[PDB]
């Protein structure tokens, strides 16, 4: 009945905000690693769900144009100025990314050569509910088998948004939905595997031990080192997990999430060696952590986003 919109099919459908491609590129952000629920339906438009609402979004050299399905049986209209606002605040737009690159590229050299191919890599700001349970499912995993695991978690437990073309969109689910006494076994048959425990355990520790999604709320405005800390008491979250949230979802810019992934690019590319563990460690992994923020200063997550998605391609 209805299909994905392009920029030629409905020209009066989208709405424009004055963005360079210096600031933002679409295809350096969306399936690097941070989001998993942005696929590229038809060439350069990207279609996603934002808070129980379905984007289009495609890019010039100069403008990021936006299309809204706002997915009932209501009149087509383009983005309103709330909805453009929601989705600035999303890339974080009031943030001049030019001039981070130029301040990390001064004392880093590996970046500047880097950050010349890839730009408008810039951190995206999610809600920590999706957030926390899609880096839950990352444990051991890559972001084709993230991307299906979090979809089939949205269709089986999310309400129902909107249908375009063959793709039908859900809402990602409260905690609640994830919390009941099925959840585990549902989220087993769906192909998460031991994924399913951590999930519903960490839905039903967030409601009953935290007090429901207000707590997430709370962490956002908490310090970065109190959030982290707090984040780390939820089954399935550790260190690597806790700092993807606070970088992602809880404004924690200096949060650098550390793997085995990161330590052989931070080894190869800085020549960076622990200062007694010759392998990675919850001391060593700490240690690398903060030798990026000593570096690169306190928005060191956004930093290591340009590598990372730079490593990626
Ligand atoms: C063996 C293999 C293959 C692939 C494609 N992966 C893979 C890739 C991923 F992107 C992710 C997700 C992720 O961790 N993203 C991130 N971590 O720190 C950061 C990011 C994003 C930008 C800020 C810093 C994953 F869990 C696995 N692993
Ligand atoms: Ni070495």
């Amino acid at each position: 009945h209805m299909r994905h919109r392009t920029l030629s099919s409905s020209p009066a459908l989208w709405a424009s905000i004055p963005c360079p491609r210096s600031e933002l590129r679409l295809d350096l952000v969306l399936a690097s690693g941070q989001s998993f629920r942005w696929k590229e339906q038809s060439p350069a438009h990207w279609s996603g769900v934002l808070a129980d609402q379905v984007w289009t979004l495609t890019q010039t050299e100069d403008q990021l144009y936006c299309t809204v399905y706002r997915g009932d049986d209501s009149q087509v209209s383009r983005p309103t100025l709330e909805e453009l606002e929601t989705l600035h605040k999303y890339f974080q737009l009031d943030v001049s990314l030019a001039q981070l690159y130029s301040h990390w590229a001064s004392v880093d050299s590996h970046f500047q050569r880097v950050a010349q191919k890839f730009q408008g890599v810039r951190l995206l700001r999610q809600d920590p509910t999706e957030c926390l349970f899609s880096f839950i499912c990352s444990s051991n995993n890559n972001i084709a088998r993230i991307t299906g695991m979090v979809e089939r978690l949205c269709q089986a437990f999310g309400p129902r948004l909107i249908q375009l073309d063959d793709v039908t969109y859900h809402g990602f689910p409260n905690l609640h939905a994830l919390a009941g006494p099925e959840a585990e076994t549902h989220l087993r048959k769906l192909g998460l595997g031991y994924r399913a425990r951590y999930v519903r355990a960490s839905a039903k520790a967030i409601l009953e031990e935290q007090g429901g999604p207000a707590w997430l709320q709370q962490l956002r405005v908490a310090p970065y080192e109190e959030a982290h800390k707090a984040l780390c008491t939820l089954p399935g979250v550790g260190a690597k997990v806790a700092d993807c949230i606070c970088l992602m979802a809880l404004d924690k810019p200096q949060a650098v999430p550390v793997d085995v992934h990161v330590w052989q690019i931070a080894h190869r590319d800085y020549g960076w060696h622990p200062k007694q563990a010759k392998g990675p460690s919850p001391l060593a992994n700490k240690e690398l952590g903060n030798f990026f923020r000593n570096l690169w200063g306190p928005y060191a997550g956004w930093a290591q986003a340009v590598l990372f998605s730079a490593d990626l391609r």
